[PDB]
């Protein structure tokens, strides 16, 4: 029981665009907080798809809040360390401890495969919406609003919230066009090897023994690797110069380029990338803060990747989706009369909007770290690296850390409601 059992006495038809994890979410908090779901979603069916998620201790407070915690523990791993590497040598340069120390922000941190994370959530949401699959969104009519499928059919609703992720159709109807979006002139391999490989190779088996984050760090590249699907399976996103890509979950590399790419680094990485069958590639987009979520006609509203994507350098995409969801949900708990429903959605935006910009920001400003040429910026970003390194192993930005992985997306909304909401806005139609 979300919201400490309150319903809102004003019921609503909320209409969501897309059944992601940002929908899903959207969904489950909405239907706890009393409003009937409907969640309409592009695919035919929900498949096996997509690669390792990165569930910060900010996300895992609100799954753990959503009874999801003995069966997050079952699917995902919870990495010891992140670990930065040489990318010719392997050789440790960096190390700051995770596993237990994630605890002192008051859940730890998973990572788990994105089929696993979106199952967990369907199952959550699934006994409390309508989901209509193979139903393409095409167009919106912000002012009633209603959707329109492909098919022509239209769907009635009272708000219209948008989840249909990075290239969002609802968007362009909520500002007017679609966000600008610039090349970074990167791409991502995403690449998945069966465990079972690497315990057979003493080189690689204590990859799976003790699970970690590690990141090789080359001129121009980099190779981020983790366990997920309980160390069944390790995760590999590898950045290189784009040299021919698409912006599409489905759009496929070619695993003997990814090798050619990566020859230079260390055997281990020569063995790891040698077990790679098949590899998607994604062109690596640039995208600003949006002005606005909230259409003018105070009905339609964006949510997750929609209205706040970023880089794969920091993938907090999947938490801060989760979020907006949880102060979306804990807003729409309190709606008494339909004079509320935009102030609303302009407070689940006022909320959240700076937070998600300077999340996106993180991400973009840790592009050219990794990628360094060797020289003396490399060996520079080496030495601060060991100094930091060698004060975790002494023991056996962190505001900033806190900042993010200490945050409680119902407890910000709750206070807000308290000192401000409930006067302002649930005195509205009285
Ligand atoms: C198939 C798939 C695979 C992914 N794999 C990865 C990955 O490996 N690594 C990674 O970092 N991120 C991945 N992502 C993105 C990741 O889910 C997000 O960055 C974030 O975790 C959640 O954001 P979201 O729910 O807002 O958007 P998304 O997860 O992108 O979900 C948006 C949903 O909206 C649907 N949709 C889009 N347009 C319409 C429309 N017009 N009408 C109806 N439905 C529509 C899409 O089909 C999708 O299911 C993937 C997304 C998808 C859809």
């Amino acid at each position: 029981s979300l919201y400490n059992g309150r319903k809102a006495p004003l019921r609503l038809h909320i209409l969501i665009v897309g059944c992601g994890l940002g929908g899903l979410a959207a969904a489950y908090c909405l239907a706890q907080a009393g409003h009937r779901v409907t969640v309409v979603e592009a695919a035919h069916a929900i498949g096996e798809v997509g690669a390792g998620i990165q569930v910060t201790p900010n996300v895992t407070r609100l799954l753990r809040r959503w009874g999801l915690a003995d069966a997050i523990e079952r699917v995902a791993v919870r990495p010891e360390a992140i670990v930065f590497r040489r990318y010719k040598t392997g050789e440790r340069v960096g190390y700051t401890k995770w596993g237990d120390k994630m605890e002192e922000y008051g859940a730890p941190y998973y990572h788990i495969h994105r089929a696993d994370f979106h199952k967990l959530l369907f199952d959550l949401a699934a006994p409390n919406m309508t989901l209509r699959l193979k139903s393409t969104v095409v167009g919106v009519d912000p002012d009633a609003p209603s959707l329109t499928l492909a098919s022509g059919e239209v769907l009635h609703g009272d708000v219209i919230i948008g989840a249909d992720g990075v290239k969002s159709y609802v968007q362009q109807v909520v500002i007017g066009r679609a966000n600008p979006a610039q090349p970074t002139g990167d791409a991502a391999y995403r690449a998945i090897i069966p465990t079972s490989v690497m315990l057979e190779d003493p080189d690689l088996k204590p990859f799976v023994d003790t699970p970690e984050m590690t990141a090789w760090m080359g001129p121009g590249t980099h190779l981020m690797a983790y366990n997920i699907r309980a160390k069944q399976e390790f995760n590999m996103v590898l950045l290189h110069p784009d040299d021919g890509s698409v912006e599409s979950w489905t759009a496929e590399g070619s695993a003997e380029k990814m090798r050619a790419d990566f020859k230079d680094y260390e055997p281990r990485v020569q063995k790891l990338l040698q077990h790679v069958k098949s590899t998607l590639k994604w062109r690596l987009m640039d995208r600003q803060p949006l002005e606005k979520w909230v259409h003018s006609s105070g009905r339609v509203a964006l949510l997750g990747d929609s209205c706040h994507p970023m880089l794969p350098y920091r993938a907090q995409g999947a938490a801060m989706a989760i979020e907006d969801a949880a102060v979306l949900g804990n807003l729409f708990s309190r709606l008494s009369h339909p004079s509320q429903i935009a102030p609303l959605l302009h407070a689940y935006q006022n909320l959240r909007l700076k937070r998600t910009a300077d999340t996106q920001a993180s991400s973009r400003l840790n592009q050219k770290i990794f990628h360094l040429p060797d020289g003396p910026a490399q060996e520079a970003r080496d030495a601060d690296m060991r100094a930091a390194m060698e004060l975790e192993f002494r023991l056996l930005d962190r505001k900033k850390n806190m900042a993010q992985f200490g945050y409680d997306a119902d407890a910000v909304a709750d206070r807000w409601w308290a000192d401000v909401g409930e006067r302002e806005i649930g005195s509205l139609g009285q």
